């Protein structure tokens, strides 16, 4: 008996298309609806049941809150049903990370979520997206990726949404974790290397189900003679945190430094996370002095993941002690 | 005879002190003189005659452009100078990669400049500054690295000044290219295995000694749910350039293009660069119509390093071809 | 209240000495007795309490199977006595990654086992040894550290002793897993990422306390050109199983395919291996036909580690079914 | 208006053949002719005018000295060409890597030679091999290869034939270089970022047409409990070099170095490489007094690329001084 896969449609590359078999690169994201991608890969009928609903069609690159918010209560409605056995996201792979990350937190099931795109469109000489798709179902349909978390499967690797990033342009191995692929997946099987050891689904303390709103969070990027301007603007229109996505080890100018010591005083939550991605973490204490200001380090986290995390978070507490266990935690 | 090497000393960790030989990673930065640096390492007098300059003593997270002009002048004056042969700069790491590709664009000399930091402060158990400054006089010494552009030399490794960037925190190897390192350095000799294909000092067309103060240039992040607030907010205060550091392939939300075709109609420069930044570049007219709003792609460079030569060509040119020619030649 | 932390030191780099602080590749490994080691780190009184035998004082490129049978034996005792908290190897880096995974399976024990060495010696500007010892140490005397198998503390990295390789020569960022870093360790506090997933220590089916002397297993290289003379060579010299270093996905050339087949008849096991080592894995009937030939594929498993598996799995089994299982869940 | 490039078919994945769209990994290499290859790919004909011509048919795991010989001397004759601009070759990726370093060092010509496979095979969904041989046939019909040494055009990357090798196995991203890819091919136009240092084609000191035969070489591992027996039987069987994939840095056992003494006495050439293949490379007179038993270390280059520069140096000198300068110059 086979498992009852349903794809979420949200657009993307994976359902884009570009002038000729040529264009891997230049094309135009979010043409097909999800009954032509699945009908795309009949292979699928082999590995599961599927369906398809289409939630939205979009570039990712645009994507909002309003979206994470509805595609995170449509998933938590298809988990909830006896009739769903695993759930396949097909998304834009410019903010994918982000989404996994989201739904990593807020869907407390240890059902399969599977989020997956492509970095050719489906018109274009070696398109990868056919061989995702089919990997991402075979993931979804698989019992050995119960309790794993949500999973992004690319390149023929099982990954964490939780710390898989968008790190390369262009290659098709555009998606690293710092911390390793977990498995992968070859010709419809899964090989599992490594587990996840962060909170997650069904150990979260959040709960999509209890969030209607999510607070406003924005990023500021630091680099040699950057002044506290974007920091101020961005409070000014309605930040509740910021992302500081610092040189280094979270480290902060001396010309931003005051501004965040204001900021943090008018209640704006402080979150160094960096601009250096590929490996290691921002460790508290060490460029700032974070007791003193109540601030919080993003540990390993991206800026746009520490984004996430943070938005999540203040939906509970504005406690920056609580805060800085979630970011221990998750 | 031995090369006369000259450590011009900025700052940094590898100037830093921390409480106890434990403390790798907490530590006061920019604490030492360049005398107690050279004394630490008497081995140098075996490869080279050095003599060291304090140009400043900063952590290297709060330079500005008047320090950047500062040391860029100063190694000028030492480049002209017969009684040089190769210069040093000791400097933090959180902005090395940015010093070191601007004095690749403005130094215009074939004398060896190698730019080194260190991940541990001196007083750390297994600090890497001692050998990693005695590697940085040896491969300024050396004749072959003369020519090579600016050199950076951590980790036993021979990088480009141009393409290197602080992509690992936390650890020794911190220092990476998409396109590798050009060579090793292992007991005091150099090994190479690359050369640079891009413009740099003998063959720039830009040249510090004309330069008198830098053309304002700020950054802006993308990710979900982003809005045009931090991109208006750095051209009201001054920038004259916006790098855009986006998802993907240098993509732009739909809610942040028109304040960019409205500032770039206004007189701001608009270049597309990625926090994606392992590998891959931003392809003009991919992910926007750059020919149609006369905007510029970053090529491979990230966020920080395309507003080192955003500031530098813009000296020269406000023609945004010219801007693009620039950064598919640099 | 500081845990007992017993260093069992064997030789290496790390108890090696050059003619001169430049010396950071050239030297004479084994030199430093373990109470040198020891003292050349007195912070580690502040983090357990440490004392030091010597098992051996041996280059790690001469490690026999007499030796590793000599350490697992003692490591056994020591596991097995309730004054001994943790366990620190000191081992040369050549065959550290082969005696870590041997005590992966054959130490059924919860407590700690860490193995570490260094790329310089103790002599060397910015030695790698001293910070690594008390990364060791203090990952052997953590709470976190029980039940996670044999870990590999260098470079400010928690690394399976499973998977982790000498990947990169010269280097102190030398050991890399194609699965990732498990964790790091920092100022001497752990931080987690993943967990491992595959069988080790306390669930392992193999016990060190039952093994006398370990099977012959001997390894052979694939290449252009190569031809069937050294699997025949090894067989006729005492052989039990040959790991095949293939190409690619573990293939083999038509020259060598039926000696393989011969040898396999006559009682010798045929593991499919490869020199493809930075990731993937190798598909059993994927290359060539093992369920008709009774040959065992070594899965991620690089060369040497497929020794060890093969050596440790060889004491209980002569059944290549139960060999391949085995090659799939350690 | 376009070039006239020429593609040598020698078999491999390209060319090979699965079950079912999802046998991306289980397939018949070297079922597909040259003339299917081309017509499989009909874009071919807007970047160049392509013929075929089939050399071989074999999967690489089974190439033989005669087989380089034979494309070497082909290669050579349609480089002498005036109708002839650009050469690529279709291969299987086992062996890709020593046919490409193998046409470096013995074509003495300035035209584009590009050496290409595939992964999958062209009948699995999302096949690799497609757009590899678009890239390949665009590569080898543009200015900018001239000059440049054998090409490499897998993954979107331009890699130099000389240090590319088969690194990951399954994934398309299977070829890599410790010294990074040179370049990138994206729709159809190539993007430089690095040179070659190395010797290579127009300035080899070695030409296919003054070579009618190959000295034999072999190699053998390196690992714990090693023995002199694959040593001894490989140069009784004919080996005039033995590659020697140590542990570490070229590191020998104590139970092998007497025999490699004596093999060396008997005028058997020992070059020292490793099994450490991800970085760094192997110093002479450091683990082994390479000067006192007048062998060679290989440098960079791992055991296989070894073999072919020791075959090809050995048609010119048995000095070991001159090998030693030939495994520092190529």
């Amino acid at each position: 008996k086979l498992a009852n896969v349903v794809i979420l449609a949200t657009g993307g590359t994976i359902a884009g298309a570009g002038a000729s078999a040529a264009n891997s690169a230049t094309y135009q994201a979010a043409k097909l609806g999800v009954d032509k991608l699945i009908a795309g890969v009949p292979e699928l009928a082999d590995i599961a049941n599927v369906r398809g609903e289409q939630v939205m069609q979009i570039a990712s690159e645009s994507i909002s809150n309003d979206d994470l918010l509805k595609l995170g209560k449509r998933v938590a409605e298809l988990a909830e049903s006896k009739d769903v056995d695993g759930i396949v996201i097909t998304h834009g792979t410019d903010t994918l990370e982000e989404t996994a990350f989201f739904l990593n937190l807020v869907e407390k099931t240890d059902k399969p979520i599977v989020v997956v795109g492509s970095m050719r469109p489906g018109t274009a000489m070696s398109a990868d997206g056919m061989l995702n798709l089919y990997n991402a179902v075979a993931v979804a349909s698989d019992k050995q990726s119960r309790g794993k978390g949500v999973l992004v499967t690319m390149n023929d690797e099982i990954q964490s949404g939780r710390d898989v990033s968008k790190a390369v342009n262009i290659k098709t191995e555009a998606f690293k974790s710092a911390w390793g692929p977990m498995g992968m997946v070859v010709e419809g099987k899964s090989y599992w290397f490594r587990l996840p050891a962060k909170r997650h689904t069904v150990n979260s303390e959040f709960d999509i189900k209890q969030i209607s709103s999510l607070p406003q969070v924005d990023i500021a990027y630091g680099y040699g003679n950057v002044t506290d301007t974007a920091y101020k603007a961005l409070a000014q229109n309605g930040a509740k945190a910021l992302i500081h996505a610092g040189t280094g080890n979270g480290s902060v100018s001396s010309r931003v430094v005051p501004a965040l010591q204001e900021l943090r005083k008018n209640g704006v939550q402080i979150i160094r996370s960096s601009h250096v991605n590929q490996g290691g973490f921002v460790l508290r204490n060490a460029e700032q002095p974070d007791d003193k200001n109540d601030w919080v380090v993003a540990h390993d986290l991206n800026p746009q993941k520490a984004r996430i995390l943070a938005m999540v978070a203040m939906t509970k507490t504005q406690d920056s002690k609580e805060l800085q266990r979630i970011f221990w935690e998750y």
